[PDB]
């Protein structure tokens, strides 16, 4: 369902399992919210990939199925990175998205 | 967890029936999907002035100004900022912009 | 009325750095939401979630559980008519932006 | 900007009485509220007078007042009434609409 490149799998050792969800957003419509959790939410769609598990939040399967995670240090700085197939629009930074309207 | 104010229900319980729509059980099932709506964006500016007609609080010691036009939008909001995982970002948190106005088809015949 | 937390005064204080007032608007604009789809039904899913309000039993599809809880459903006549107004403390939460100028 | 209809003129002054909820004065009140259906519904009021602040319009003998906020929204809406099995209801053409749901309560505007 999602997947996460090398790059930001490693990142995440920064822990100083993986649950996107979406929150409500000022640019766009929605933008990913990413926590570092103990465990998934009972209902929540996992996948493996490279021994993490991400923790997807069914109620935003809709949004998130086929999702790209990717953690770049660029000329903005670093952050992750977020390649949504079902996304209609990303703001300029691309953690905030829009789909096409229902 | 949900509540239904009395007003719900009695539309509710109007609606049951309508036509010959079932004399048999009825449960509220809620459930969801990832929509959009209309939205307040909030512009926040850090002026040397208010204009003669702002609402002017106070919290932290810095002083807030309102647009006396904005007033109602605008009490009940909390700004907060937070950094996680995505950065460092503004939270917006305001229960009157959490009010959504449902669906009108139950009422409408064109 | 509007309040900062503590947290939010101390982006803005260093920002303010590179008399305090700061000033809110608003501009119509969107964001995500979550649509409630009610419906009536004979039973539930085996999954859902079974609660209450007033004598009517309320099924919860699992997943939309955390997000419905202390959804309020009011329903009022104006002049436009009936229609319910639904009000989530939960959902009353938008996230700003992520980004700043370089040299501000 | 924003005009009435006598049939919607018509219908207001009916439940300026018989609903006798007036403010008692010729004030109408349109703003909008988030929408599950679109993005925005529609919302009248009668009341007693307006907000200082909003944009009045006088048609017919009657006051109209938009809300400041919602101006960019609502600029040139038309409200009509029509009869229908149901006892009647507004009608809103609104050319800030992009789209407008099923029942008209409800419009969205462009990204
Ligand atoms: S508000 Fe639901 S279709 Fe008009
Ligand atoms: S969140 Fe504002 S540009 Fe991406
Ligand atoms: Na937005
Ligand atoms: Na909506």
């Amino acid at each position: 369902m999602v997947e996460l490149t090398p790059a930001a799998i490693q990142e995440l050792e920064r822990l100083q399992i993986l649950r996107i969800q979406v929150q409500p957003s000022e640019c766009g419509d929605w933008r990913y919210d990413l926590a570092l959790v103990a465990e998934p939410k009972p209902t929540d769609l996992l996948t493996q990939s490279q021994g993490w598990t991400i923790a997807i939040a069914a109620e935003a399967a809709e949004l998130l199925r086929g999702l790209r995670v990717d953690y770049i240090e660029d000329l903005m700085g670093g952050a992750f990175r977020f390649h949504n197939p079902n996304a209609s629009q990303t703001c300029g930074c691309g953690m905030a998205f829009r789909v096409s309207r229902s």
